């Protein structure tokens, strides 16, 4: 399948694409404003994620640091990223469908549209100035708006036991982005798409 990753923000990002224990495609790439990067993701993938990283440095050996979303100091992500990272999430072809979501469960760093490029299903978006508004205790020095499980490490925020409810903090993300997951047991805003669909991830969409 095909992921076209478009940086419509006015600042550079360092896109990432991982499943957890391996890169997707080249696993990351710099994207100056306006630049695009189309990747190939193997059918049937489970639990894939796409995110932006901000304020990176990488050397020629591809080794470095980012202020949001860092995946173990590399340019070419093979793990997932350090919060706060807004997340495009997907598992493809799982019995005839595709399932797409955007998640604020690790926080928010960059606004995002995740829309299908082939018919049958609706996209999802979180474009609101979450970082402009972010509750004071959840702000991240380095940039972005952290989730409460990251800031406080409690069972209730982290839903450790599989039981938890919404919180004042989950609800701050759900007031600003109702289509994105705001905590682990949020009512699912998942989208089911035809198996083998293609997609576009647009950062800073309304930019």
């Amino acid at each position: 399948a095909t992921f076209e990753i478009v940086n419509r923000c006015s600042y550079t990002v360092w896109a990432a694409a991982s499943k957890g224990d391996a890169a997707l495609d080249a696993g990351g790439r710099q994207l100056n404003s306006g630049e695009s990067w189309t990747i190939n993701v193997e059918p049937g993938t489970k639990g894939g994620k796409i995110w932006a990283r901000t304020d990176c440095y990488f050397d020629d050996s591809g080794s470095g640091i980012c202020k949001t979303g860092d995946c173990g100091g590399l340019l070419r992500c093979k793990r997932f990223g350090r919060p706060p990272t807004t997340l495009a999430e997907f598992s493809l072809n799982q019995y005839g469908k595709d399932y797409i979501d955007i998640s604020n469960i690790k926080g928010f760093n960059v606004p995002m549209d995740f829309s299908p490029t082939t018919r049958g299903c609706r996209g999802v978006r979180c474009a609101a100035d979450i970082v402009g508004q972010c509750p004071a205790k959840l702000k991240a020095p380095g940039g972005g708006c952290n989730d409460a499980c990251t800031v406080f490490q409690t069972s209730e925020y982290c839903c450790t036991t599989g039981k938890c409810g919404p919180t004042e903090y989950s609800r701050f993300f759900k007031r600003l982005c109702p289509d994105a997951f705001s905590y682990v047991l949020d009512k699912p805003t998942t989208v089911t798409c035809p198996g083998s669909s293609n997609y576009r991830v647009t950062f800073c969409p309304t930019a």
